[PDB]
């Protein structure tokens, strides 16, 4: 049947978009995007794979490219995901000083009320080859 539980829980940031053969992976102690709305312990999280399509009657597709959104550790009430838990399209990331405890309190963002932040990485940290961020540009 349909599912419509009252749990919106939207990622704070815009999508990362892949163009390549890899899916997405960040090295140890790195990968956490600039969280302007979080404490230094709150930085811990993961990126969640996402795509979006619709069903046109005549088979029409939207076919948005593979994307990733950043989500904080333990977002979603019954998510059942501790840090490092293996799940499809899930890559755990943390930085120094980040605490291994849940912080669902950040992911209560409503996209109807606020706009997502352009995903950025901190100074000295670069996206892997073939990845770019939604709403981000270079130059200017």
């Amino acid at each position: 049947g349909a599912m419509g539980l009252p749990n919106n829980t939207a990622s704070w940031f815009t999508a990362l978009t892949q163009h390549g053969k890899e899916d997405l992976k960040f090295p140890r102690g790195q990968g956490v995007p600039i969280n302007t709305n979080s404490s230094p312990d709150d930085q811990i999280g993961y990126y969640r794979r996402a795509t979006r399509r619709i069903r046109g009657g005549d088979g029409k597709m939207k076919d948005l490219s593979p994307r990733w959104y950043f989500y904080y550790l333990g977002t979603g009430p019954e998510a059942g995901l501790p840090y490092g838990a293996n799940k499809d399209g899930i890559i755990w990331v943390a930085t120094e000083g980040a605490l291994n405890t849940p912080k669902d309190h950040i992911g209560t963002r409503n996209p109807a009320n606020n706009a997502a932040i352009v995903l950025q990485l901190p100074q000295g940290t670069t996206l892997p080859k073939g990845f770019y961020a939604e709403g981000s540009r270079g130059g200017s």
